[PDB]
């Protein structure tokens, strides 16, 4: 089940310049979601990060993966009511393996692990050209 | 085999944010062709205005992206621009917009040198998404 | 019949940074429209096009003229319903005659030609200080 | 007769996007006056916020534009700024906002040197649209 | 009575990049209001003002103070109806005493003076670290 | 006692708008700690998107701000970056987001060097608003 940007705008509250999921390529509710973030030079953070040497910030890969958990959570468990937020509570073992750059299509896979102590736990893995560029464990809650 | 990443691109084109619309060069043969990629992301500044609730990559920016790709080919083939000189975009023939390009699309653009004629350099461009043609055009430029 | 920016926002769906018609100076439904685009240094594309040498992109003159056809079409033939778009299908014989720069007031005249094979055909002419800076033939459709 | 286009302006003022608010200089006489243009376009970044659905050029930015025009006059008349030096805006007397300036307006601004007094340079500014006064103010600056 | 940003968005029509009141620290209707503007490098005007030497424009201190008069006026006298504006009619004796810079928290105090000849008159004083950086007298009207 | 204002910061970090998220350095001791300020303003570009009607400083940007503060400490302590070299952000352990940071907050960040181990430099960060902890994390970086 693919979701394009209009479906994504309907599910997440994030807007420009902080909506970092461009497409959902597949998902299974309560299990996994696979999303794309297209990395382009024409994104506003690249001016600053860095002048002459565009590097996609590692913190935004964490953000983009956490957004993809949001989409899975909303498809799986129900949409947010207006004014409610899906909290990003924490991150374990964020590892940045190599630089993500303009022209990269970052494919992100997030998996639901469990609920434990009031949080929902996901693992994320981001790849470019089949190679892992980032992993992390993310905790979120409604 | 002959790829250019963004730093190489920044060194050849004078365009900068928010109007540098070539993100990679996949291959090229001097004086002949260049195949480039434009990654289309929601996170691009024009999407706020085009259109609210329904992001559509403007057709004019596909023409722009292709014209930039001709620039890269021209510079690699014929010599870099000196400081303060521009590669003019003089005109366009037969621009055809076939279907909408959207966030998540990777737009692969192929430009071919045709000829010099009457003080202009003529190129044809074809932009594809997922193998299907989204735009074609004939572009005239000059130093 | 002049239209100012609030009337223009009501007719076109374009918003910042891609609404490139600042005023309508006159029009006659089904025939012609004359619009202004004020070119200012304080526009976001100028940072990029080019550093140290601001040049209004020729593609944006095409865009601004196509927007002015939109306004004529909506005034002449009826407003778009929400979610509907006015397609830009093609361009013939776009000619860029000289550079448009900050401080220029670009006056654009678009004329309806005909409907043919499912498209509406317009010609556009953009002038600065009475001199032609661009012409083009534009095809659009609902 | 004495016009300065944007490149000449960039060379005299240190202001850059999104706070360079003089688009052309129509005429000037050193030590006396300068007449400049600010083209007011919807496509300017502050219009998104001022205000949603009702674009109104902020009155504070007319003061800013006029103060920039004094800068140009001062530099042409008295000498360019050296790198790292600033032309301070020290104060303002009797700023009066007469009617709203909007997208599509070309705001013609005329600034006149009055005198130096008490370590400041005093100027009067008048901004017009379609021949009518939209703002006046007396501006004090110093090197 | 403190107002945070959501309360501020409800009262003023200003939006990004021209909403220059970040918090209200106290107020008394018809009398005074004390507001904060946090000055950060990450604000869009700093790119332009100036490259290599960030200086908060003195005109934006005037703006931010005039916004704080707006908030006082709306809390004191009633909210604007949609489409109505609170006019900034004029300024007397704007004095800029020293440069405001990134990292500064500008505390602004505005006081109602009187209504006279169809305008409402306020005085404003902006401080950083207890020292006055700007004063002005502002005239506004519905 | 050892404060660095924005110009000193621009000279040490390569980050520029819209991703320079240290506005001042309040104090530091080389090889030991650095205490910095991030002023959180509505007028920052990410607030438009995060979220419409409910501005919330992204937790990922607190991690970024703290990692930038480690950079400053590292450069002051160990030597500036040469042109074209980067200070890599290699990973993060135990990032905890305790309560939302909002416009008007001044976020005071304290980073401490822990050790070098296994080719990385390890730091702990703590960010506070009004004396209360809003985020903690352990950050690994390397030249």
């Amino acid at each position: 089940h693919t979701l394009h940007i209009e479906e994504i705008l309907d599910l997440l509250p994030h807007r420009f310049p902080f909506l970092l999921v461009d497409r959902v390529l597949d998902f299974e509710e309560g299990k996994f979601l696979r999303a794309v973030k297209n990395v382009s030079f024409n994104e506003p953070f690249f001016q600053g990060h860095f002048p002459g040497k565009p590097i996609f910030p590692g913190v935004l890969i964490l953000e983009a993966m956490a957004q993809a958990t949001g989409i899975l959570a909303f498809k799986s468990r129900g949409k947010l009511e207006p004014g409610e937020l899906y909290y990003f509570a924490g991150i374990d073992e964020a590892r940045f393996k190599r630089p993500v750059v303009p022209g990269d299509q970052m494919i992100m896979e997030v998996e639901f692990v469990k609920e434990r102590r009031g949080l929902t736990r996901f693992t994320g893995v981001a790849k470019v050209d089949g190679e892992i560029v980032c992993t992390a464990t993310m905790m979120c809650a409604r």
